[PDB]
């Protein structure tokens, strides 16, 4: 059988693992290139990933079953945070439900509340923050900022947020977050070690599922009490029920609401913050036009025609800042039979990996892949991947997109923007979301 050409190990027992983490797309590149094939396969660990990094076989890794692609032992690393059981963790047809529950709380009806309430902590923020007539801000920091509040005024109710507000929610995540070890995935040892960052976890997760539970006890006293109807997230997986009849626990509501943070927070706001830096960088002066036009006779309080129907060049400008930086660089799956891909076999036991980073900068399907160009199309079906595809295509992307283009409406439409630097800033790869450099995004505000 014919397995991919593998990359030369040059250090015994690390492999790639310090290469790729200098530059994943210089290495990928430089495999690709060496190995004169799309499809390879690199160590890490001592572990072989097969990486499909030609576009023409994405199908290959997006639609096969998960019984054949598996999901589960890839995000192992992340059952502290989910909860023991829940998501990946579960049997799959669970798991499926699981995700449909949550993808159900994000319905094109529900978006027709979201659009005021996340224009309304928008507005609420550059009041706060942007309130002088120019001034130096650190639009990363800022973008996230907006981004937990926008994203909590639409999810959670009043009475949640107050007692856990967003300085409160990000202290918790982060807790949870400062526990992740990626690399438990190819040092599965790891997984069953002691380690501080296991406990400091679990003390995270108790505490927020304390407060969700003396939410709900509070709820259920207001209802009594006066009348109270709070519908959100919390209220809405928590009326779920499987198909075997039995209800969602506390425990599996509280790591889908965990599962989403740590999904759409990064995401989102890096994907803002790129797109912003993007439209005020003078070269894109045409772009910054174009949005500009496309917003300029949209109300002072948007609708959720105006975003949802009435945005596609922003849309497009917030897809290809995912489609030049994508925020994950790695997709990958447990091969857990052998699979033939292209003229290969990727056998039972490799990890198979599709990345975004690799894909998005072939130059077949997106010509001069460093230029960022919002009306560039892909050139070959499907090369596109920043929302995954198929079996785990992303269940956020429209919410996500819907703050993203929100702020950006809210934002240009009241203030410009200079960039403190001559260029867009790097990306910097050595975070588990990939956004652009922090250091580098000083930017000043212009009120219009
Ligand atoms: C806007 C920026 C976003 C980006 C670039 C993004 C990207 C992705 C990608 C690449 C995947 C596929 C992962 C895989 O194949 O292993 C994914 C899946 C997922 N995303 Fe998103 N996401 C974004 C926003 C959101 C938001 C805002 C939420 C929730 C509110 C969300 C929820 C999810 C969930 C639950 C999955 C797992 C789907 C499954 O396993 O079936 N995402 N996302």
């Amino acid at each position: 059988g014919k397995l991919p050409p593998v990359y030369p190990v040059t250090v015994p027992i690390l492999g790639h693992i310090i290469q790729f983490g200098k530059s994943p797309l210089g290495f990928m590149q430089e495999c690709k290139r060496q190995l004169k094939s799309g499809i390879f396969t690199i160590n890490i660990v001592g572990k072989r990933v097969t990486i499909v990094g030609d576009p023409h076989e994405h199908s290959r890794f997006f639609l096969p079953r998960n019984e054949v692609l598996s999901p589960r032992e890839v995000y192992s690393f992340m059952v502290p945070v989910f909860g023991e059981g829940v998501a990946y963790a579960a049997p799959y047809p669970r798991m499926r439900e699981q995700l449909n529950f949550l993808a159900e709380e994000l319905t094109i009806a529900k978006f027709q509340n979201f659009v005021p309430a996340i224009q309304h902590e928008v507005r609420k923020f550059m009041a706060a923050n942007w309130d002088k007539d120019e001034g130096e801000i650190n639009l990363l920091e800022d973008c996230s900022t907006m981004i937990i509040n926008t994203a909590c005024q639409c999810l959670f109710g009043e009475d949640l947020r107050k007692r856990l507000d967003a300085r409160r929610f990000a202290q918790l995540l982060a807790k949870m977050e400062s526990s992740l070890i990626p690399a438990a995935v190819f040092l599965p040892i790891l997984l069953k070690l002691p380690l501080p960052q296991s406990a400091r976890c679990h003390e995270a997760r108790t505490e927020l599922q304390k407060i969700l539970s003396e939410i709900i006890i509070a709820r259920k006293e207001e209802e009594v009490n006066k009348d109270s109807s709070t519908s959100d997230l919390l209220s809405g997986l928590l009326s779920a029920v499987y198909r075997d009849g039995t209800p969602m626990s506390l425990h599996e509501v509280c790591g889908m609401i965990v599962a989403a943070m740590f999904a759409g927070q990064h995401t989102s706001s890096i994907t803002t913050t790129w797109s912003m830096l993007h439209l005020m960088h003078p070269a894109n002066v045409k772009h910054l036009e174009a949005l500009r036009k496309e917003i300029e006779e949209f109300p002072a309080q948007l609708n959720y025609n105006n975003v949802m129907d009435e945005m596609p060049f922003a849309e497009r400008c917030a897809r290809e800042s995912i489609r030049r930086d994508p925020p994950l660089l790695m997709l990958m799956r447990k091969v857990m039979a052998d699979v033939k891909v292209g003229s290969y076999v990727v056998p039972k036991g490799d990890i198979i990996a599709c990345s975004p980073l690799l894909s998005h900068h072939d130059e077949e399907a997106f010509p001069e892949p460093r230029r960022w160009d919002p009306e560039r199309d892909e050139k070959v079906e499907g090369a596109f991947i920043g929302f995954g595809a198929g079996v785990h295509k992303c269940i956020g992307q429209k919410f996500g997109l819907l703050q993203v283009k929100t702020i950006l409406a809210t934002a240009f439409r009241s203030y410009d923007f200079q960039l403190l630097r001559d260029e867009v800033p790097d990306p910097d790869y050595h975070t588990m979301v990939v956004g652009p450099t922090a250091s580098q995004c000083r930017v000043k505000y212009i009120r219009r």
